[PDB]
DNA sequence: TGACCAGCTGGTC
DNA sequence: TGACCAGCTGGTC
């Protein structure tokens, strides 16, 4: 048993309390995939994560979809996307707008709002790589915070 | 933004308690690969985790380097390896032994360990089928909890 | 910065 | 309970 282990009891009826508000909002696990951050996000914006969604999608009060990325800026400068990358993984991303929220570690900083029309000269760069590679899967590539910023609008 | 958001408002001091809690014992984000969850192991087993570590794994007071899983027994009935298991990762596996939290949603009911003893029935038949399924990688072969809890020693 | 490398896991017939 | 479907990020340079 560690000392500190005092102290994690005494918070814990708190994370519960907060565990039960994700849960209220369609999030099952808060210590998961990002799961906490969001909550934060959908609660500012006013999005919604719904039921049975695959990955980090939300949707708004009529229906348009968004995809939603989180990066910590203590630790990284560009935001992660896939794995795998491929052109069948840029087809789902590739007609809507996507959200991306900046973190100072677990404080938000700025939510910014990017419209598929920017997000295409990098969708090019990938197909055009996986092509010119041979048929190989890019290995998480990330956008920079910075062309975020730049390219993307403030909404927070 | 939503009204909800004020309730959030309340429960956030204690929640970067929390962060400053687990930032302390190596861990940078409790929102991701199961920080939170983790904290609690590790308090309870005094385990620790080496920076550029490898994942989730902790060691002992004597330099015994430990695996550690995580599950919601709530909804899932069967602990995750890797989305591509292999040989490689085999090789890695094999040396040391893991221990096994079980949780109703985010609060841990009990803590298995197992030796690689008791595992390689899992690892001959993996090895098994890459060599004749074409050396191609099994996404994410499940460990069976009941087969955790009828094969390993309760630590808590 | 681009291109390298890795990690946590959940759902289903 | 096997063998398939799939998601979220980080790190050295």
């Amino acid at each position: 048993s560690h000392p500190d282990l005092n102290k994690l009891l005494e918070l814990w009826p708190h994370i519960q309390e907060y565990q039960d508000l994700a849960l209220k909002h369609g999030i099952n696990d808060i210590f998961q995939d990002n799961g906490g951050k969001l909550l934060q996000v959908l609660l500012i914006t006013g999005l919604t994560v719904l039921p049975g969604r695959e990955g980090n999608d939300a949707v708004d009060n009529a229906g348009q979809e968004y995809e939603l990325k989180s990066i910590n800026i203590d630790l990284t400068k560009g935001f992660s996307t896939h794995h795998h990358m491929n052109p069948v993984i840029i087809a789902k991303y590739r007609q809507v707008p996507w959200i991306f929220a900046i973190y100072r570690g677990i404080a938000i900083e700025a939510i910014y709002r990017l419209e598929p029309k920017d997000l295409e000269f990098y969708y090019d760069k990938w197909e055009r790589k996986w092509y010119s590679d041979g048929h190989k899967d890019i290995n998480n590539p990330k956008i920079p915070v910075k062309y975020v910023m730049e390219h993307g609008t403030k909404i927070y």
